[PDB]
């Protein structure tokens, strides 16, 4: 670009004018390597959206916005240019998916292939999907205590099938924290969907 750090800031600020000004400049010079640098800068800015949510400056709506804004930039940058895979579910006992879907949108916009299994998803169905597609990451959503139990059951089933050690497990949902992460047997838990993407990007290469 002219200025990658300013472009990261523009994503952080959710400034559609500035984001599209730079996307246009990059698309004009038709350099794949420059487009990839801009993408990385936008991804860094997504992380900053999460930090701004965690501070209380930004709200749920801003997280919805961020995902949609990143995806729109990615769609424009695609002409100028093997995805890591995530199997994603709201687990058995739970019908809450607003949050999971915020994450799904951010993860899709960040170049992951996401297999969204939907809500109230039985353990056995999650495990069958992991056998089928061999994802790098399994992401599990829930809030009710029964759901948190189903998270633990899903990890235990992956261990029984010899699948656990070759993937990473991330959990999210209203009540998740380090204590729930430990009880479940997950690798990490998210504070917010943008933090979760940050985690997942670190795991993949």
């Amino acid at each position: 670009v002219i200025d990658l750090n300013a472009s990261a800031q523009a994503m952080s600020d959710l400034d559609e004018g500035a984001i599209n000004e730079v996307v246009d400049k990059v698309m004009a010079k038709a350099d794949a390597d420059a487009a990839q640098e801009l993408i990385k800068a936008f991804q860094q800015g997504m992380t900053k959206v999460g930090e701004r949510f965690d501070s209380g400056e930004y709200f749920i709506g801003d997280l919805i916005f961020a995902g949609e804004i990143l995806q729109a930039a990615m769609d424009k940058l695609k002409p100028a240019l093997k995805r890591a895979k995530i199997v994603l579910a709201t687990v058995e006992g739970d019908l809450h998916d607003i949050g999971k879907n915020i994450f799904r949108t951010m993860a899709e916009a960040s170049g992951f292939e996401v297999f969204d299994l939907g809500i109230d998803v039985p353990v056995k169905i999650i495990v069958d999907k992991v056998k089928e597609v061999n994802p790098e990451i399994v992401g599990l959503s829930g809030v009710l205590t029964l759901a948190l139990d189903s998270m633990r059951e899903t990890v235990d089933a992956l261990k029984a099938e010899g699948l656990r050690n070759d993937l990473k497990v991330i959990i999210g949902g209203v009540p998740v924290n380090e204590n729930v992460c430990q009880r479940v047997g997950a690798d990490d838990f998210s504070t917010n969907a943008a933090d979760g993407v940050k985690i997942c990007q670190r795991w993949v290469g």
